[PDB]
């Protein structure tokens, strides 16, 4: 309400793609040919949830 | 019983493809052309055996 902002969490194109993102994002896929991967950008990152 | 649930074990499709669960699902081959794997998920994870 105050910040009008929306965070977004890890989501990828490719189950691929998503293997790499769960041992942090040093070696993540970013993307590929025309796939693509979103990192987690949110306060939630980091935690156990 | 009281949950209606069942674990899964350290199991794949090829002993060739078995050969990467002595090192954790860090690196664990998931999927080869057809050649399928599923990671320990269970409370016996990690454990002794």
């Amino acid at each position: 309400g105050l910040f009008q902002e929306a965070y977004p969490i890890t989501c990828a194109s490719d189950p691929a793609l998503l293997r790499s993102a769960r041992d942090g994002e040093a070696h993540a896929r970013e993307t590929h040919f025309t796939q693509y991967l979103i990192y987690d950008a949110s306060p939630l990152k980091g935690l156990s949830l």
